[PDB]
């Protein structure tokens, strides 16, 4: 098809976790367009109800709902990674919690199930993990010389994540961060030291902007929180949100099909970081695409990211697919809200 020399063949099966997820459900819809069947995994099959009505429609008969009501489960996979030949792990601890125990362990717990359930199965050739960039650090507005490459590690999140007092009102990101540093970690050590037979690639996104299929039963994640303020509210913990990258929910759904089944992309570590932001240009896209409607007004200064990203890996994988460049903030937030049209 549209992939020449693809590592899995047409009409491959892909595993895909958490398939109810906002970031995993953009993944999901373009391995579909792509060809590609899938096998998404929820916690309940009444979790993926709409949006396998949404791809029953769209992609007859190419997704397919499986069951897996606990991924730290022995055996958890068993049944729904056969016949697989490639594996996306996406699910992971977004409650938030302060408790480094109930979102570090599980995160490593989740991703290393995962992975030795792949390298039992010999079916099994390609790996994505979902990751995050705040693997490699926790946005520092206003901070001069950041340069984060493949070789970047939020290794200060481990210690923050247990040393600091549950009132630093960072803490719970600082675990969350430290849950995502932690599990990639492991991942990478796990293939290091077992050597399995698929190879590993791993996608981390920073702030992912998109379209929310199915805003029944999907929270939407972060671009549920963008449309919390598309509707007006302004809660804290938008405030907790430093100036960051964004990036196309479409954008990091071909990142991880390009780890899926580009052979010129191995071991790497792909950051879905398209350009910086901040509440301010998010308002302002927002008053662009609806100048009728009323919207908060600006927030408070809160500094620049000058942090740079090497994003030499994406951009590969996104002009091999025919898609180069990254979405464009307008465009991606548009996705997410629509616009003022008719
Ligand atoms: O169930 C659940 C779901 O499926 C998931 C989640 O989803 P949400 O919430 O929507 O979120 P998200 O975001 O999509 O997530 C996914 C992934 O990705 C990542 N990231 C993201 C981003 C953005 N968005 O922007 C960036 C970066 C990165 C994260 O981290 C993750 O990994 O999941 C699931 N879960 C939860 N919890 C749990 C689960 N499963 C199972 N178990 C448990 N515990």
């Amino acid at each position: 098809a549209k992939i020449d020399n693809a590592v899995l063949p047409e009409g491959s099966l892909v595993l895909v976790t958490g398939a109810n997820g906002f970031v995993a459900s953009h993944v999901v819809e373009q391995l579909l367009e792509h060809g590609y069947k899938v096998r998404g995994t929820a916690r309940s099959a009444s979790k993926l109800a709409n949006l396998q009505k949404r791809w029953d429609a769209k992609y007859p008969g190419r997704f397919e709902t499986a069951v897996v009501e606990d991924m730290l489960k022995q055996g958890a996979y068993d049944e729904v990674i056969k016949g697989a030949a490639g594996v996306a792990h996406i699910a992971s601890v977004v409650s938030f919690s302060n408790k480094y125990d109930e979102v570090v362990t599980p995160a490593i717990g989740g991703t290393l199930n995962a992975l030795r359930a792949a390298a039992a199965t010999p079916s099994v050739k390609r790996f994505v993990l979902t990751s995050s960039t705040v693997s490699a650090l926790i946005p520092k507005p206003n901070v001069e010389g950041i340069y984060l490459d493949e070789k970047s590690w939020n290794l200060e999140s481990i210690d923050k994540a247990k040393t600091l007092p549950e009132s630093d009102p960072q803490k719970s990101l600082w675990v969350y961060a430290a849950s995502k540093t932690e599990a990639e970690l492991a991942a990478w050590k796990f293939m290091d030291e077992n050597k399995p037979h698929f190879t590993l690639n791993a996608v981390l996104p920073n702030y992912t902007i998109g379209t929310i299929f199915d805003p029944e039963t999907q929270s939407g994640s972060t671009s549920g929180w963008m449309m919390s303020l598309f509707n007006g509210e302004v809660s804290p913990a938008l405030a907790l949100m430093p100036p960051q990258y964004y990036v196309s929910a479409v954008d990091i759904g071909l990142l991880h099909l390009g780890c899926l089944v580009l052979p010129q992309i191995e071991r790497r570590r792909v950051y879905g970081t398209a350009g910086t932001f901040d509440w301010n240009t998010v308002l302002a896209t927002f008053r662009k695409l609806y100048p009728s409607k009323t919207f908060p007004a600006d927030f408070p200064d809160q500094g620049q990211d000058l942090s740079k990203f090497d994003t030499a890996p994406s951009l590969e994988i996104l002009k091999s697919l025919g898609r180069p460049g990254w979405r464009s903030i307008e465009e991606s937030i548009k996705d997410l809200v629509g616009s003022e049209t008719a």
